């Protein structure tokens, strides 16, 4: 647990650590998950376009679209 943050931290898009929460359609918050997992599921027909995701201890409302997280942290030249 051990939440905190003094100020404007750096934040990074980790495909490695489990850092990204989501709210399911039962209404429950699950996870967190890594961007590799959320990506692979977004690449595997587990989810729909209207799927936002937020980092561990951010607001559910700073949740961005998963399909843009995939573009934000992803390959260059495109």
């Amino acid at each position: 647990g051990s939440s905190g943050s003094s100020g404007v931290r750096v934040l990074s898009y980790d495909k490695e650590k489990l850092n990204w929460l989501y709210k399911d359609p039962q209404g429950l918050v699950q996870g967190p998950f890594s961007l590799t997992q959320l990506k692979a599921w977004s690449d595997a027909e587990y989810f729909t376009k209207q799927f936002r995701v937020w980092m561990t201890g951010e607001s559910m409302e700073s949740a961005v679209l998963l399909t843009d997280v995939l573009r934000l942290s992803g390959p260059s030249s495109g």
